[PDB]
């Protein structure tokens, strides 16, 4: 089987995708975040404090006649934002793109935090890191990939981000029209339960590449790229007026600027991030300070190849039983 869905930007600055997944029967259509960073498929319910519910689409696993309360199991999730959630566990039919599993755990919200109510655009999550991250207790659960894996004609699934424009999630296959040149597979270690990789090195706009190993996470639910203070500042040191600020929270530049490619390596081939994919426009509406899309990982304790890295190449997840990472330009 394969199955393949749109995914699209949920507001003007790319800061996350949105894909339409169908859970139970009849189906209910949610919109959720496709998270290769975590392992947990949730949702807005029926069951979410209604005070932490602002336009959200709910999944109400009383109208689904496939849901069933997996009895016993709870969940609760924090992200690296700090963001949080929370609730119980059923088991229900889900479908993305056509692509089916039965029994996925769908796991329910009684609670989220601020940011999560603040994002009426984002029903839920669905996790694509591996399932030993999964947070469902006492008994873990499988990601969606996972429980489809054995029946995909490849196992594999694949994200290509658009800027400002949707693009696209496979499962099970490889769109050979999706790309251009070819694809350069690297080595994922699954120790800490990411699709962690190791890139060779970087460029700054034109500049000469610097070999130099950055171990990170191809993580499709963090907006922006976080790499070493060093590199972040050999970047922005090539923008007139940039500068980090404690008080904003990173890297702010002239929104008058024009702002400098990024180059990173995967193997001896080379991935190049547009200048315009770095810009995450004003800091606050009206500002002349615009916030910057590449930050520093120090204090994050990892670097993490986001958004604003994946949306410039057509990235290949494979859950082979080595798992790898492709990347090819497009």
């Amino acid at each position: 089987s394969t199955g393949s869905a749109t995914t699209t930007p949920i507001d003007s600055l790319d800061d996350a995708y949105i894909t339409p997944v169908q859970i139970g029967t009849p189906a209910q259509t949610l919109n959720l975040d496709f998270d290769t960073g975590s392992s947990d498929l949730w949702v807005f319910s029926s069951e979410t404090t209604a005070s932490e519910v602002d336009g959200q689409t709910i999944y109400t696993p009383s109208k689904s006649t496939t849901a069933k309360l997996l009895s016993g199991a709870t969940w609760s999730i924090s992200y690296g934002d700090g963001s949080s959630s929370s609730g119980d566990v059923y088991t229900d039919t889900v479908s993305v793109g056509g692509l089916t599993v039965t029994g996925q755990a769908v796991e329910s919200a009684k609670k989220v935090s601020s940011s999560f109510t603040e994002d009426s655009t984002i029903d839920g999550l669905l996790g694509l890191a591996f399932s030993t991250l999964n947070t469902v207790s006492p008994t873990q659960q499988k990601t969606f990939f996972d429980n489809a894996k054995a029946s995909l004609d490849s196992p594999v699934f694949t994200a290509d981000l658009g800027y400002h424009a949707p693009g696209t999630y496979n499962f099970g296959f490889i769109d050979t029209t999706a790309y251009t040149g070819s694809i350069t597979y690297t080595a994922v270690s699954t120790k800490q339960g990411f699709w962690e990789w190791t890139s060779t090195g970087y460029a700054v706009g034109s500049g000469t590449f610097k070999s130099t190993s950055i171990d990170g996470i191809a993580d499709t639910g963090t907006t922006l790229l976080y790499l070493p203070a060093t590199v972040v500042s050999a970047y922005w040191a090539q923008v007139s007026g940039a500068k980090s600020s404690s008080s904003v929270g990173g890297y702010v530049f002239p929104c008058s600027a024009t702002l400098p490619s990024f180059t990173f390596g995967v193997g001896s081939a080379r991935i190049v991030i547009p200048g315009d994919y770095i810009d995450f426009g004003p800091i606050s509406t009206g500002s002349s300070s615009c916030f910057g899309g590449i930050q520093s990982s120090a204090g994050i304790g990892i670097n993490i190849f986001g958004d604003v890295a994946l949306k410039a190449a057509f990235v290949v997840f494979n859950g082979a039983t080595t798992p790898t990472l492709g990347f090819a330009s497009k």
